[PDB]
């Protein structure tokens, strides 16, 4: 079990180019499904995830590859079931099921154990297709589409919002006859990446990014180059990185406007912050932060992919700060990793309550979450002495190249193999 062996402290200060956000480019693969003609996909990072996918569209009859890109001709898709072995490491895998149904009539997605499609109340994958004309069945391991003819344009009130339903909904939609409203739609920016890409496809979607989303359907797409947005996540880690350790750093491939909550909380944090068409530059100016007050909350709100990352940022600013979770309300198991490295906080209820220490201290940690994993990696850059940071893996599967990076803003890092 691959490990990271960090010397701390060293300051984090340079340049790092932000990665094609994996979390917009798996929906807009899945998508490609719908298009008839050659697509290619630009910007797209290379994890594991974009691979299984690749391995499941080439069952379904597409024919794909990649390198920075990832080419896709779906115009022969002929097998309509992505099954079990395919899709059992990836919950991603549900996205193709809106795009089969709605392009050829039908489709069928394995559900491994811990899958939890169809355990809501109301699953909106379902009511989704459901409310557009398909039948939905759950049986034998397997959710199971079909339609009779076409998938017909229909007003949707999501009564949750929800980024993957949304997906499943709107892509469907582009080939559906008449006009589809989805009310209550997810506003994430890989949600307008999506929209967008479907668009340069030839479909014809507006509001994205808003909670109403209109779909006019039309009778096929075509396909077209698309590029994948930058990785707003990955581009807010470096951002504490830097502003934890009283550094400057400048973020390349970046997307100034889907950070807006972010930035504004570190300029609260006291960091000097410029953004250009395309980076975004923090300097801190060899301070120390600034504790403060965050809440998570539906994207433009503060996402909850960065609350730990401002955990930590609290852990060692001057005073007490507050991180309140209204998305993940127990998302906190990267609190008691830091305090074993001489932070100081109380969880209570769904908040943690951050009393700023000058100077944290190495130990051996482990996070399963990806976000709280990265955050003792970054601990561990700024703390006194070494600390180990467990599975790492789970890094690997959400960062391209986390070490690289890191290491050329001044990390000492080291992967290890195995104790």
């Amino acid at each position: 079990m691959d490990k990271f062996r960090v010397q701390g402290p060293t300051r984090l200060q340079g340049e790092v180019t932000i990665s094609g956000a994996k979390n917009a480019a798996l929906p807009i693969l899945f998508a490609a499904l719908l298009a008839e003609e050659p697509v290619e996909i630009q910007n797209v990072p290379k994890l594991k995830d974009i691979d299984t996918t690749m391995k499941l569209l080439t069952q379904l009859g597409t024919k794909v590859e990649r390198x920075g890109s990832v080419w896709i001709d779906a115009s022969n898709v002929n097998n309509f079931s992505a099954p079990y072995d395919l899709v059992k490491t990836m919950r991603a895998s549900i996205w193709a099921l809106g795009p089969l149904v709605a392009r050829f009539g039908q489709g069928q997605v394995s559900l491994p154990g811990g899958c939890a499609i169809g355990a809501r109340p109301v699953d909106l994958h379902i009511f989704g297709l459901e409310k557009l004309g398909a039948e939905i069945k759950l049986e034998e391991g397997y959710v199971k589409a079909s339609v009779n003819g076409r998938l017909k344009g229909a007003h949707i009130v999501m009564d949750k919002v929800s980024v993957g339903a949304t997906v499943t909904i709107m892509s469907a939609a582009t080939l559906a006859e008449g006009t589809t409203i989805i009310e209550n739609a997810a506003r994430e920016p890989e949600i307008v990446d999506t929209a967008n890409f479907l668009v340069a496809l030839g479909a014809k979607i507006s509001g994205q990014g808003t909670d109403r989303i209109t779909i006019e359907g039309v009778e096929r797409l075509g396909g077209g180059v698309y590029r994948v947005l930058p990785d707003r996540i990955e581009t807010g880690t470096f951002l504490v990185a830097a502003a934890i350790s009283g550094g400057k750093i400048v973020c390349r491939n970046a997307q100034p406007d889907t950070l807006d909550a972010v930035l504004a909380k570190l300029r609260e944090a006291g960091a000097d912050i410029e953004t250009g068409e395309d980076w975004i530059s923090l300097d801190m100016h060899g301070k120390r932060p600034k504790a403060v007050t965050v809440r998570t909350a539906p994207h433009p709100a503060f996402p909850t992919d960065m609350q730990a990352q401002f955990t930590l940022l609290n852990l060692v600013a001057e005073g007490t700060g507050v991180i309140t979770e209204t998305i993940f309300e127990n998302r906190f198991m990267h609190v008691p990793e830091l305090i074993r490295m001489g932070a100081h906080a109380e969880i209570e209820s769904n908040t943690v309550i951050c009393h700023g220490v000058e100077k944290l201290s190495g130990a051996q940690v482990m996070a399963t979450d990806l976000r709280a994993s990265a955050s003792l990696v970054l601990a561990g850059c700024i703390a006194e002495g070494t600390t180990v940071v467990d599975r790492i893996y789970h890094i690997d599967r959400g960062y391209e190249r986390i070490e690289d990076k890191l290491r050329a803003l001044g990390a000492n890092i080291e992967r290890v193999k195995g104790e």
